[PDB]
């Protein structure tokens, strides 16, 4: 059966089974899925642009525009201008947006060590390693 | 930076880059995504359920549901019920829709093995299966 061994079908599904986990407790925290992403990937940030943004948070740019509009209204996220060129805007979380999120950064990081515990730490690193050479190589 | 190392940001980037690149293919051979992800799960299977179909292509049941019926319209896919339980509808695919997708399916079997030659065989093999695991731990 072709799909049993399809990689993209087989990330495709760990993906969307480990994050729908996690997204029923940062709602209970009255984060939607993609404000976790946006805040969770600002964390701890230096300001990147919206594109960069898009891309970590697998977020079509104009999506992510509309979600800034409304995150940056309520003090979560700033966007600023980019130093140099003006075709970019970067974004920042805020003060605010950080305790926030920090409590829910906690839980994740603990879902996160409940989902790879089974594996072991080797076939952890191995696994995390693997798909940030992917990333790396196809970004 | 929490989300470098998140598995969960992991794989949803790796996939998302993943599979945008296989999608190309499949739209200028006049599949849409969805139709991609149903023919490739159902070629070489038995019927299973549309919970079963949903699941393994990742789209939510009222969306497979709705592409079911244009598909079986067009003779693709056969929907069929369960032989004891009637909450189960089964759906196969039928002769036209395999002559229909297994060009694309050796397509993709080559993107896959693209994808994964950097790796080696001993990597590749070591993340199919501990995506494997991670699937049947959590579905
Ligand atoms: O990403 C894919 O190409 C795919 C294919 C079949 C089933 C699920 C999937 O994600
Ligand atoms: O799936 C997640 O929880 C996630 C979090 C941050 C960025 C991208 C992501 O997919």
């Amino acid at each position: 059966r072709f799909v049993d061994d399809y990689l993209p079908a087989l990330l495709a599904q760990a993906s969307q089974l480990i994050s729908s986990e996690f997204h029923e407790v940062a709602r209970q925290h009255g984060f939607s899925v993609s404000e976790w992403r946006v805040m969770a990937s600002l964390a701890g940030s230096e300001p990147i642009s919206i594109g960069q943004l898009a891309q970590v948070t697998v977020t079509k740019q104009p999506t992510v525009t509309r979600l800034l509009d409304r995150m940056e209204a309520r003090g979560q996220v700033e966007r600023l201008p980019h130093e140099s060129d003006r075709r970019i805007t970067l974004v920042r979380i805020t003060r605010k947006g950080l305790k926030a999120v920090e409590h829910l950064m906690e839980l994740a990081r603990e879902h996160e060590r409940r989902v790879l515990e089974p594996f072991g730490l080797r076939r952890a690193e191995e696994l995390k390693q693997t798909l940030r050479q992917m990333i790396d190589l196809h970004v």
